């Protein structure tokens, strides 16, 4: 089963799903000076007011909330996007330092962490379906760079010690997700994939410019949790990223100057 381990990381991760060496394979490094500022691009629509929060999860690759996907409740719309894409989950990649975690990178720079937010395209009816398609996703990815503390970051990492290892969930209702956004909406986007198995390509990936601070005490506390189930050995969940894929025929556009 695949992991980010040295025998079962992101370079063995294309015998058991070949589109990994595919045409729009993510994440990818962000070229700031080629990317192109796109004047027709729409500022972007983030509605999570009536967000419903259900569970928080150890997955085994990251830890997710989830939420109530079932009514147009956390919306995305409007930037490149069109259509109405539901809030389903949102889930970190982050790194054993600082210096490393994020999976998309800017000029090459890696941040400490970077937050995706998850949603489908309502067209589809359910995310299985969004997911075969080119447009059944869209992802918002935030990055998180160590400084000062995110006040609203800290219910999520005053419960991971519930959740330590893979397979274990808890209640975490009445979290919300505005919290985690910069001050700005200003984005890159590209057409890319998921960034872990299946790799599926129908990610309109919207990737914020500003990142957020996260205190040294909060990510720490990412680093603590555990790749492994109860009872195995201890493996820290640490560097559960894949890096930058080639770009190839694809340019990423900027929406602002
Ligand atoms: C480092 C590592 C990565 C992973 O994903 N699973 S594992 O527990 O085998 O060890
Ligand atoms: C993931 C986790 C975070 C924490 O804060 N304490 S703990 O080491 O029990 O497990
Ligand atoms: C489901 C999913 C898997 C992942 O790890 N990152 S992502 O933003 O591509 O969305
Ligand atoms: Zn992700």
């Amino acid at each position: 089963h695949w992991g980010y381990g040295k025998h079962n990381g992101p370079e063995h991760w294309h015998k058991d799903f070949p589109i990994a060496k595919g045409e729009r394979q993510s994440p990818v490094d962000i070229d700031t000076h080629t990317a192109k500022y796109d004047p027709s691009l729409k500022p972007l629509s983030v509605s999570y007011d009536q967000a419903t929060s259900l569970r928080i999860l150890n997955n085994g690759h990251s830890f997710q909330v989830t939420f109530d996907d079932s009514q147009d409740k956390a919306v995305l719309k409007g930037g490149p996007l069109d259509g109405t894409y539901r809030l389903l989950q949102f889930h970190f990649h982050w790194g054993s330092l600082d210096g490393q975690g994020s999976e998309h990178t800017v000029d090459k720079k890696k941040y400490a962490a970077e937050l995706h937010l998850v949603h489908w395209n309502t067209k589809y009816g359910d995310v299985g379906k969004a997911v075969q398609q080119p447009d059944g996703l869209a992802v918002l990815g935030i990055f998180l760079k160590v400084g000062s503390a995110k006040p609203g970051l800290q219910k999520v990492v005053d419960v991971l010690d519930s959740i330590k290892t893979e397979g274990k969930s808890a209640d975490f209702t009445n979290f919300d997700p505005r919290g985690l956004l910069p001050e700005s909406l200003d984005y890159w986007t590209y057409p890319g994939s998921l960034t872990t198995p299946p790799l599926a390509e129908c990610v309109t990936w919207i990737v914020l410019k500003e990142p957020i601070s996260v205190s040294s005490e909060q990510v720490l506390k990412f680093r603590k949790l555990n790749f492994n189930g109860e009872g195995e050995p201890e493996e820290l969940m640490v560097d559960n990223w894949r890096p930058a894929q080639p770009l190839k025929n694809r340019q990423i556009k900027a929406s602002f100057k």
